[PDB]
């Protein structure tokens, strides 16, 4: 028996794309199809006008293992024509975290390897408490991929991104959070309704403030100032801060209006 | 109405971000106020440590929502806006002498931008912290979102923005946006020996350490670093630290800035 | 009756360096001669082919209490013979922070001063959960050596800093990891065989991926580029890469090989 080939998939609904790592057969490890496939499909739910928020999620009970080790060369190291090689997770990864769009990341079970360079590069991780995050290049002999190594050193510092890559041990969600490495965790009894929650928040700020900032967060520490004065000055020609100002004012929740052009 | 009130005493000025009807909300003349008052703190040789808190149980609700526009974009004669609220926490953050904040109650909006230009925050475990410029159509002001952004790292700042979730002052530790949570019961004489602590360290070290973090990833750095390493045997307060502590006792420091 | 004097000692087996503070009599305190011997020792250990893992710690229970207050001048503002001064901390803590081989220090009891300085010149700090950890410049009436306040600013950010620095206050190891100043806290009943474990996985992994990923790591936010090249050129050619695949693969543990020039 064959196992069933690894896929990326989405689902739309009421503006929000669910985006689902399936590969269960390899615990939701990237081939290098999935990967090409990250990197079709961030740029289309990017131009999608239905697509108001991403979320990241693993199929079943596990987020992702990482590159496939069955074929790690050709995700790490896949030649092309001009001579060079691609990084086809990297690309993937650059193609998450060039979304203009807000994107969470939901990990469940175990992220290891490349998964954490995967859901890292979404604005910031959700964990549910019995999740396992390692990154474990070491146990492979290979190295972190740059744009990985580095928002890693970013979110982490330089002490712990040496204790998570040079032991490449395993962490609990709670370690993970300690560490930097996600942003919240979630009780396993309510992880499901409290990331419905969170994406329903998410789906009813401005998404002016949220496109804005987002970008203006992206570039701090990467010209920034043209960025800015952009931002700064089309904040008021927005409908959004007329909308939230008077909402506040009479204590209701903001209908916003404001969409990417 | 609202206003920004100080009392000084044993070195120590107490500001307070007073106007309660709003749940200390900021106007734009309280802004002004803190713009002007914090120079003349620093100035001040009866003050050695500022200490920032809200009127009655409450820190800030952040700029006032009814006078939005008059805080963030003021017009100016030139054609330009100015941000007051902004302006107010560079002042704060200009303060060469150790400012904390001391945050109970609510936190919301630009609170945080003001209490972050202190030098630490020390929160009590009821308060609650929200930065939430996308429950209102706007984008948090440059030097706060800059500031948080390396306080609690690029991931961290989006969960907080975007969400523009109100989160528990042990959540707030856990992503770095205060420096440490106090119980309820022993919040305010812990707050107090916080104070009569940093009453009690060389002023040498505090003026000089504080400078040199604040300089840090800003030849000009350089020459603060010679300029203070060569001043610190020349201070008093190398001798009594190290004497002191040789025997066995509190030091009592001399060294006193201008 | 005269004291026993303090020094630097090392200890080495199974390609571990296990370098120790020795001054008990003054709680592990850093004299000028002690300085000047872990100054010499790290580039011995480094060019030492029997040595793949640097482990610091102190003798007894404790780990250091920074420069001997009794001889801070001779540490920290040594006259020379050209009329500057010399930091002998400073310069102990560069010659392990330039270390390529991984470096772990373990921390029991009290960490003081200095100590901090010289145990976050290794990669990653464990703490033993009784340790306490605090940086005491403003105490004494000093300002805390250049590289140590610039690695504190970088590894805990600005406020957690200045609220430790202005402060001088002593922390708790589980504050102390709150805060970013030590990368793990292991329970005092299970710290020895924790450490162990750790050490032991230190050196099952594979050496190219640590050596690369330590000195990429370290130039991250500090020519870079051609570092990037070099490395992630070598790593194919490295064996432990396929080591690592096949291993993985047969379910059993690598046996890597790669070994520094
Ligand atoms: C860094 As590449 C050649 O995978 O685009
Ligand atoms: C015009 As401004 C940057 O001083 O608020
Ligand atoms: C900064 As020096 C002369 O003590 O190495």
């Amino acid at each position: 028996a064959r196992p069933r080939t690894g896929r990326i998939s989405v689902a739309i609904a009421d503006g929000v794309a669910s985006v689902e790592i399936s590969n269960l057969a390899q615990r939701n490890a990237l081939t290098k199809d999935m990967c090409l496939e990250i990197q079709e499909l961030m740029p289309q739910l990017d131009a999608d006008p239905d697509v108001a928020v991403v979320v990241l999620r693993g199929a079943g009970d596990t987020f992702c293992a990482g590159a496939s080790i069955s074929e790690l060369a050709s995700v790490l190291l896949d030649p092309q024509p001009d001579g060079s090689t691609a990084d086809h997770l990297s690309r993937a990864d650059s193609a998450i975290a060039a979304l203009s769009k807000p994107a969470v990341a939901l990990v469940d079970g175990a992220c290891m390897g490349g998964g954490w360079q995967i859901a890292s590069a979404c604005d910031f991780i959700i964990a549910n408490e019995r999740a396992v995050i390692g990154l474990t290049p070491a146990k492979i002999g290979i190295i972190y991929p740059r744009p990985g190594l580095e928002r890693l050193v970013r979110l982490v510092g330089h002490a712990n991104a040496k204790y998570i890559l040079l032991t490449g041990q395993t962490f609990s969600a709670p370690e993970a959070r300690a560490l930097g490495l996600v942003a919240d965790v979630v009780p396993s009894e309510s992880f499901e309704e409290k990331c419905a929650a969170l994406v329903r928040s998410l789906r009813s700020r401005s998404r002016f403030s949220m496109h804005s900032m987002k970008r203006l967060v992206d570039l701090t520490d990467s010209g920034i100032d043209q960025e800015w004065a952009a931002a700064w000055s089309a904040m008021p020609d927005s409908p959004d801060m007329g909308i939230g100002i008077s909402a506040f004012l009479n204590r209701e929740q903001p209908r916003f209006m404001w969409r990417p052009a």
